[PDB]
């Protein structure tokens, strides 16, 4: 709710977890390990504006 | 090249932007906006693993 990062699982479900923005990159990414199993370098990083116009 | 995030721009032309990944995520999205111009907030944060199989 915080901050929940959008990722995608290997399999495709969606998947949904809260981090602090201040929060390291690497350390985000991280979680995303304890989340499913996966290397940070792996996730890929995305970044997309959507100003609700 | 040491670390360019994927972004895409509100265009829609893909944009590319190395940065630390030890970076805070607020400062990596707040170069976005010197990049074109668009809040921190609105950047989708996105990850996707993909293990070059």
């Amino acid at each position: 709710g915080s901050m929940q990062i959008f990722v995608k699982t290997l399999t495709g479900k969606t998947i949904t977890l809260e981090v602090e923005p201040s929060d390291t990159i690497e350390n985000v990414k991280a979680k995303i390990q304890d989340k499913e199993g996966i290397p940070p370098d792996q996730q890929r990083l995305i970044f997309a504006g959507k100003q609700l116009e």
